């Protein structure tokens, strides 16, 4: 099962100048806790945004050029992401616009966070079909000390 995991500002805003310019630390919990002990694809600008390998979980790489560090794993396409992973239960795909685009048509799950922040960005999510997902789960949060805006964890199935 492919499942594919992001943080959308509005719009479906997702990145500016290969990075994240805002700062929700529950956010990034959310993410280690439904990333930890999977694989992760991730394309190369995403790879080097992150700046490091995330530890505990396999870290593959997409990118048409040889890999350039022997800490994570590097891929030349997307059946070559999938079968790296092994047989695992579920594979998340954690961007960025490029990636996410592929895997959609794949992916049985998304993990999504809704941000309630307008961020100039110039890298979306892609758009999806509505009538194609169903949500399973929603929980919503005001900002507080530590997240300074409102989001919303959703997961979405597809139907
Ligand atoms: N908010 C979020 O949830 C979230 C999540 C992830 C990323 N982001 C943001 O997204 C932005 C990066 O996204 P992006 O769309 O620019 O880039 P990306 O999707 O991270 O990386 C694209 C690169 O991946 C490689 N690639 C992709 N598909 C491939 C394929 N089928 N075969 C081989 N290589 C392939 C290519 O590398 P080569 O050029 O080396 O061939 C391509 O240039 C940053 O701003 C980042 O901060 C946000
Ligand atoms: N919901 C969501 N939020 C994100 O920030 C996110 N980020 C990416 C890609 N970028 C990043 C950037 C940093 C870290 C990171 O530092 N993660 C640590 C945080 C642990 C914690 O804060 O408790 C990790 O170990 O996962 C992960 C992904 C992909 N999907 C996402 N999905
Ligand atoms: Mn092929
Ligand atoms: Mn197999
Ligand atoms: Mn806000």
């Amino acid at each position: 099962m492919i499942s594919l995991i992001a943080a959308l500002a509005v719009d479906r805003v997702i990145g500016m100048e290969n990075a994240m310019p805002w700062n929700l630390p529950a956010d990034l919990a959310w993410f280690k806790r439904n990333t930890l002990n999977k694989p992760v694809i991730m394309g190369r600008h995403t790879w080097e945004s992150i700046g490091r390998p995330l530890p505990g979980r396999k870290n593959i790489i997409l990118s048409s050029q040889p890999g350039t560090d022997d800490r994570v794993t590097w891929v030349k396409s997307v059946d070559e992401a999938i079968a790296a992973c092994g047989d695992v239960p579920e594979i998340m795909v954690i961007g960025g616009g490029r990636v996410y685009e592929q895997f959609l048509p794949k992916a049985q799950k998304l993990y999504l966070t809704h941000i309630d922040a307008e961020v100039e960005g110039d890298t979306h999510f892609p758009d999806y079909e509505p009538d194609d997902w169903e949500s399973v789960f929603s929980e919503f949060h005001d900002a507080d000390a530590q997240n300074s805006h409102s989001y919303c964890f959703e997961i979405l199935e597809r139907r």
